[PDB]
């Protein structure tokens, strides 16, 4: 049948909910603003619901990570940002199109990470118009993802990694003195689930 996708209206607590992880979980990076632009907030002006029968793939998996995690398949809602948001909604996650960064599909729990790859790594050029990384004009899109992370391996660097390591499911690259922030690593498309589509802005300091 295809993606579909259905419209959150803002008065829905479905929205806010949305909206509200994607807000208060901006945080200031060491970059001085350089790969997601310089901003406080985001203007989020759409929210959708994917709807894919995907769900079937997403579950199926969850069902072997839990049988080999203690029955835990350890899930967590995390977003996901880069330039092919569009391909994933339709076709869903895909470890074939991965690309520092190892071979793994990259999630954070703070979005203004996320925002960082929406344009590539280091945001790349920016935006294709304009070719600037803190563009206020151009619609920006992320995901908030249901990942089955069933049995981590934490460590601090994950450019290295190609597979989760033997037992394992997903990688968690931590802070060192390295990173600023965690890092979510999934090997395998079908291990997330693009539950949430947000078209956002980034908003000017006022
Ligand atoms: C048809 C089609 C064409 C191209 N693509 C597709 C796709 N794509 C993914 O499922 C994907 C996206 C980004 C990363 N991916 C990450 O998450 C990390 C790195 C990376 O390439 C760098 C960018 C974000 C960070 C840093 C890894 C995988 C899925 C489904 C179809 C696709
Ligand atoms: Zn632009």
């Amino acid at each position: 049948q295809g993606t579909i996708l259905l419209d959150l209206a803002p008065e829905d607590k479905e929205y806010q909910s949305v909206e509200e992880e994607m807000q208060s979980t901006i945080r200031e990076h060491r970059d001085g603003g350089n790969a997601g632009g310089i901003f406080n907030r985001y203007n989020v002006i759409r929210i959708q619901k994917v709807v894919n029968k995907l769900r079937e793939r997403f579950c199926h998996r969850q069902k072997e990570v839990s049988e080999e995690n203690h029955n835990h398949h350890n899930e967590r809602m995390l977003f996901h940002g880069s330039p092919f948001i569009n391909a994933i909604i339709h076709k869903g996650f895909d470890e074939r199109h991965a690309y520092m960064f190892g071979a793994g599909i990259y999630f954070a729990e703070n979005s203004s990470k996320s925002n960082q790859y929406v344009y590539g790594i280091g945001g790349g050029t920016g935006c294709p118009t304009h070719k600037d990384r803190s563009c206020y004009i151009c619609h920006r899109q992320m995901l908030f993802c249901r990942v089955t992370l069933g049995k981590s391996f934490l460590q601090f660097s994950t450019m290295k990694m190609a597979h989760a390591p033997p037992g394992h499911h997903s990688v968690i690259g931590r802070p060192s003195v390295g990173l600023a922030y965690a890092e979510y690593v999934i090997y395998r498309g079908e291990q997330a689930y693009p539950e949430y589509l947000i078209t956002y802005q980034i908003m000017k300091p006022e």
